């Protein structure tokens, strides 16, 4: 499932990463312990996207970038871990591109198959309670029970 029209260019840029909801209960518990600063969507060589992410960890402000690499239908990727032996598909499932994204992330190739993850990105770092209820309901749709939905800790530091 993904964005109809999806229009990778006015998905670019900054993003927030304000909201997770996952079946890995390790991915939860580590998630919950980092305090999220930003994060920049760029175009990749290879017609994807680069995902930079922010934040800080047992105080230290750590960066990351995935290749997010094309996957058939406009707004799908695919992202390679060797470290995780596994390849997980990646959705754009729903976006106003200014405001707020809806991701869908699963495995499909690997030990990481059963892997899924629901992800809020908003324009702002501090996104109103309708978009978080927003997120609630999706996480739910997709499977995800409450107590597996976590609003993530955010950081002023590492801007």
């Amino acid at each position: 499932s993904v964005q109809p029209n999806f229009q990778q260019d006015k998905f670019l840029g900054r993003w927030f990463s304000a909201g997770l909801a996952s079946n890995s209960s390790w991915l939860r518990e580590k998630a919950a312990a980092l305090s999220m600063a930003k994060s920049v969507v760029a175009p990749a060589t290879d017609g994807g996207l680069n995902l930079t992410s922010t934040f800080l960890r047992k105080n230290q402000c750590e960066t990351r970038t995935m290749l997010l690499q094309p996957a058939g239908s406009l707004g799908s990727y695919s992202y390679r871990s060797p470290h995780w032996g596994s390849t997980y598909s990646v959705s754009v499932v729903e976006t106003d591109y200014d405001q707020y994204a809806l991701l869908y992330s699963q495995g499909s190739k690997g030990p990481g198959e059963d892997f899924r993850m629901a992800t809020l990105y908003s324009r702002t770092q501090t996104p109103r309670a309708e978009l978080k209820e927003k997120f609630t309901a999706f996480c739910k749709a997709q499977g995800f029970t409450e107590d597996t939905i976590v609003f993530l800790p955010q950081t002023d530091k590492c801007m």
